[PDB]
């Protein structure tokens, strides 16, 4: 029951790789600190297989099975239709990996009669073969961060044409089922505004609340054969068309369960038995999972009034305190539960009797007050990795661009608001590409987004107070402080300034431009504007952008 086995051929890279951060004539006016930031490679690849390859044992009691059956009736229950090979095609993003087999990415989004000729091959395949290992591809991910030095990742993925099919016949069981099982304990089906609402009413419905977030050691790795066999007869709990069931057999004993892994140069590098990383069915099948085992060791923990909020591997859970020695104890025994069911933790759990200082999901909920003085929450996070991937795209263009995915789900914050449109902005108006649409991710899809509609995105998605927030917390204000000293950028004082300056020249470009300026810069002006509804903004067509979690998925919205 090892997580992997391995050949001893090296996990290789595609191009060359960068570590240290690249520098140019923008650089410094982000950050002085340049040895701070790296990319992890392909050298770490090594020191990430040691971490992820280890003997899984799973025992299953009595609430594990109750859990089961419980999510099984609230999965039979959805109704899921198959894809045509053309809605597929258009779900895939430009840049993603090229097939094996004498096509690409373009030529897929294109509907070209090579690779989808190729696809329908495929697809026949597995409605044909449900026996055969499928073939995968391992590659250390380069991913940006600040020190204190993480090995690279791994990704695992099958063929082009293989994502295609997996579209095919289970987008919509991702993006429909979590929800139905999991009601509003599912994360990705909420904003971020929406998560915090969530957080604190559920909060603020307890006599004495204590939460705390659940960290499991590599979870990717935990998942078992057992998980994964799990999983799928949830999906067939649905209402399918009989090619859809079919094709998910298949796909589950083919793809899922495990199989080969192949390098960049085309080397057998071992086998895999665990959760693969880069699947459709990663994202919901880790929440679907983790969901299972953390409400049933909930149950043999005899929580009180728990609720669970999980996206993917991350956990956290609300519930009543029964005073500081027992909450302790209860959560020694959720661990040991977690454990049995093959989910044992990193960080042990502790007990949190204050919502602000809860982490979930890299973020938490902090306070500050709108235009009427109105305390108000929001959801921030600390600011050093997106700040470190800010200075990264400063100098190097990337196919996923971190800055805007953040502007986008913190734009409320400090942080977001004074460092992050300060600077991206002036860098788009020097270059006048304040009209060029930009790649960047959020719950792992994949979206073009034009920066100009900043604005009106963010009003649908925050409200117009996300552009009056001010009198931030003691705790926040020192957080985000705290992180300027250590990567060496420049005090809120010296942002504060250049805000004012970016505000002016968005306004002399007139058009979305201005509204730009008006809107996101409003903060930095003592001679403050009047804030409308922009009109636009409710007509954006922002369905999909809050329903489902897709990380690793391949998905293009
Ligand atoms: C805590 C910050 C310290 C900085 C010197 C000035 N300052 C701001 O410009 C500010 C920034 C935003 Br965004 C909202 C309200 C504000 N008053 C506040
Ligand atoms: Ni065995
Ligand atoms: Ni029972």
């Amino acid at each position: 029951h090892m997580s992997y086995t391995w050949t001893g051929a090296l996990i290789t890279p595609c191009a060359a790789e960068e570590s240290k951060l690249p520098i140019n004539a923008l650089s410094n006016s982000l950050l002085r600190h340049h040895n701070m930031v790296y990319a992890t490679t392909s050298r770490s690849a090594g020191l990430r297989q040691k971490k992820v390859t280890f003997d899984r044992l799973q025992v299953l009691d009595d609430h594990y099975r109750d859990v089961l059956k419980e999510m099984k009736a609230k999965a039979s229950t959805v109704k899921a239709k198959l894809l045509s090979v053309e809605e597929a095609c258009k779900l895939t993003p430009p840049h993603s990996a090229k097939s094996k087999f004498g096509y690409g990415a373009k030529d897929v989004r294109n509907l070209s009669s090579k690779a989808v000729n190729h696809i329908h091959s495929v697809w026949k395949d597995l409605l044909e073969d449900t026996v055969t290992p499928i073939d995968t591809t391992i590659m250390a991910k380069n991913e940006v961060f600040c020190v204190q030095r993480k090995p690279a990742r791994l990704i695992v993925f099958p063929d082009l044409g293989v994502r295609v099919c997996e579209k095919m016949a289970l987008y919509d069981v991702v993006s429909t089922l979590p929800q139905v099982v999991m009601g509003s304990s599912y994360g990705f089906q909420y904003s971020p505004g929406q998560r915090v609402e969530f957080l604190v009413n559920t909060w603020k419905s307890k006599k004495n609340p204590m939460g705390f977030s659940y960290d499991t050691r590599c979870f990717d790795s935990t998942v078992t054969e057992n998980d994964i066999r799990v999983e799928e007869s949830i999906y067939q709990c649905c209402d399918l068309a009989p090619e859809a069931r079919q094709a998910i057999k298949s796909l589950t004993e083919r793809l899922y369960i495990g199989g080969p892994l192949t390098n960049s140069k085309g080397q057998n590098c071992g086998y895999r038995r665990c959760r693969a990383s880069g699947v459709l069915t990663t994202s919901c099948g880790n929440t679907l999972t983790c969901y299972l085992k953390a409400s049933a060791a909930c149950r043999a923990a005899k929580l009180q009034d728990c609720t669970m909020l999980v996206n993917g591997d991350d956990l956290v859970v609300i519930c009543e305190s029964a005073g500081t020695q027992e909450d302790a104890a209860s959560l020694r025994v959720f661990t040991e539960a977690m454990t049995r069911y093959s989910a044992p933790p990193g960080d042990p759990p502790q007990p949190e009797y204050d919502l602000e200082l809860i982490t979930s999901c890299s973020s938490n909920v902090s306070v500050a007050h709108d235009a009427s003085g109105k305390r108000v929450y929001y959801l921030t996070r600390d600011p050093t990795t997106p700040l470190a991937r800010a200075a990264w795209e400063t100098a190097r263009h990337t196919p996923v661009n971190s800055w805007l995915g953040n502007i986008i789900m913190y734009a409320p914050t400090l942080w977001a608001r004074m460092i992050l449109m300060t600077h991206f902005f002036s860098i788009l108006l020097a270059q006048e590409q304040l009209e060029k649409a930009l790649d960047c991710q959020i719950y792992g899809a994949c979206y073009s987004i034009e920066p100009l509609d900043l604005p009106q995105i963010i009003e649908r998605l925050h409200g117009l107070s996300a552009f009056s927030l001010h009198s931030y917390s003691p705790g926040e204000i020192n957080r985000v402080a705290s992180c300027l000293r250590k990567l060496g950028v420049p005090p809120l004082r010296v942002w504060r300034h250049r805000a004012r300056s970016v505000r002016a020249r968005l306004l002399s470009q007139g058009g979305r431009a201005a509204t730009c300026g008006k809107y996101l810069f409003n903060w930095a002006v003592k001679t403050k504007l009047k804030l409308t509804p922009i009109p636009a903004a409710s007509r954006l067509d922002l369905s999909g952008w809050f329903v489902a979690g897709y990380s690793g998925g391949d998905i293009y919205h």
